[PDB]
């Protein structure tokens, strides 16, 4: 038992991270086969950050210009393009380390792992979740540029995060790994800000299941209600609407649980409007919604990855 | 910015976790060298698990008993040896991908990553403190046993905790790697319980140095206090006493902010004494203790690893 923020483990996208510099500027880059994908901002220097235009900085510079550094060897680029926010370096070695991956896009409130990194170096690896504004609250730092986010799904990193920026609250921005941002967001700037979120609600519910699997049960109640009745609560609490789709996927940890998704939803309820009076959920004080019914299930069931 | 649970980049762990199963046992072991380390549970079955006497069941052990699997090859135990509580199966093969690593022992308060594993594949990562009773609120289920904690220090792994049972509190015990438990916990199924734990006071103070780092500033005031004085209300909160020595040790998160540590003392008070009253610090509803001074200056300035 226990129930824990729980990263996948990072060793595999570890050896896919790079160090790029070019001119003033180091960040990370992420090398598959013999491509080097890192953020597009690489070329830019400090007046060039304000309003770029990057075709017309791209044309103008060289192979040579990118040092790209796998740990102690340097890689020699043999030929760059742009796709969308990202650079693709492509290098005269293949990565012998590159896992089998896919290119993947997730929604607003999926999760992931981040493995932050510096200097091409692996930092610390953390969950995320997608907040329903794009934005992650991650932990970033100058020169994290180029990290990635990242599911694991048996032996297959399923990217679906690059870094990009900082947004002016603290939290994160940055693209799919097709160069694509996650957001209304671009990798100048100007005075963008993230803009209103939301709690993601049907992960408060997966967790309040946790909660159960775990022993935590002070907050279950007899009651119940509709599907209806639950979202204008939701609504009023500024939680998003709960579909569903959403009953259906709680339908497993519902099962294992024996408490229904609407009875479920009636905690919630009571949890909304009265807060949790000094107790704790699974150590938390607080509604936590970065914890999918997938994350709860594969917690507390011990899926691993080969 | 941002402030986030962050455990170690796992990919050094990975490359040594192997299964053992002996019996009707599998669990996890650590592969180095030529050694694998495992808890020396494995060589008891269900009514061996009540009051087992080890040096007996082992002398009636075969190193082909012990199936060691390394992916998909099998390792030839060639020597077998306890060590306290964990053993020490010899194998045929050095594993090539052997960090540089120590056996460290920690001292409650202090924290470390836990690569949680099944059938010797990694499952997820995760950062924990050891509690002032020895314990660890971790995420374990049937066949984690055997996974390891640790920490990176540049290149090499300081293993630290290996797990070998949950308590009925759904908290966990462990041994250091040398086989010796953390705590007064034994390898049998008695009615052992953890004992009343304390929150880690320097490691609160450290979090709401993370916090000031990060923005959050609410919780400041112009109050001071002294050590003795903070000390009496640390003691009715049950929370562990600071020393000057922990003063010390949070004196570089104190120059970085210019809040002095007895004033975020008196700030920790008021919080005891008065609680948040509907606001958060760092996303937590609660005073967080799982930070160490070091690990709050590691993530707050981006050390990395190589
Ligand atoms: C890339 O390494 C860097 C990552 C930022 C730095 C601080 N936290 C992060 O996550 N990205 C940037 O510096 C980007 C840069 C590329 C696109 C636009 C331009 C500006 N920017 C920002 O992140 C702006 O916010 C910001 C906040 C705080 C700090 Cl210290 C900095 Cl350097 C930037
Ligand atoms: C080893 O894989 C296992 C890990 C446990 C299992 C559940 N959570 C864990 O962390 N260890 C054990 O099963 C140990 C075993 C070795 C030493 C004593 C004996 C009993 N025990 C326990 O962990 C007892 O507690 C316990 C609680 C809940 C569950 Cl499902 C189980 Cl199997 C054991």
């Amino acid at each position: 038992s226990g129930f824990r923020k729980m990263a996948f483990p990072s060793g595999k996208v570890e050896g896919c991270m790079v160090q790029v510099t070019c001119g003033t500027t180091t960040l990370n880059g992420l090398w598959l086969d013999d491509v080097v994908y890192c953020p597009r901002h690489v070329i830019c220097t400090s007046e060039d950050m304000l309003n770029p235009n990057y075709e017309d900085l791209l044309i103008r510079k060289s192979n040579h210009n990118f040092l790209v550094q796998a740990g102690n060897v340097q890689l020699r680029v043999i030929g760059h393009s742009m796709q969308n926010c990202v650079l693709k370096l492509k290098v005269d070695t293949a990565n012998p380390k590159t896992p089998k991956y896919k290119f993947v896009r997730i929604q607003p409130g999926q999760t992931f792992s981040v493995l932050a990194c510096y200097n091409g170096s692996p930092s610390g690896v953390y969950q995320c979740a997608m907040r329903p504004n794009f934005t992650i609250k991650g932990s970033f730092l100058n020169g994290s540029c180029g990290s990635v986010g990242f599911n694991i799904d048996y032996d297959c990193v399923s990217f679906c995060y690059m870094h990009h920026m900082e947004l002016p609250t603290g939290v994160h921005a940055g693209t799919d790994l097709e160069g694509n941002f996650y957001g209304p967001f671009v990798d100048r700037q100007t005075a963008q800000a993230a803009g209103t979120d939301t709690t993601i609600t049907v992960n408060v519910l997966a967790w309040l299941y946790a909660a159960v699997i775990n022993g935590d049960r002070w907050f279950l109640n007899r009651f119940t209600t509709t599907l209806n009745d639950f979202n204008l609560v939701a609504m009023k609490y500024n939680y998003e609407p709960l579909t569903q789709d959403h009953v259906d996927i709680l339908g497993p940890l519902s099962a294992q649980t024996g408490i229904a998704v609407l009875d479920m939803c009636a905690s919630l309820k009571e949890l909304l409007q009265n807060g949790m009076n000094g107790r704790t959920i699974l150590g938390s004080a607080l509604l936590e919604d970065e914890f999918t019914p997938f994350d709860v299930v594969r917690q507390c069931s011990g899926v691993t990855f080969q």
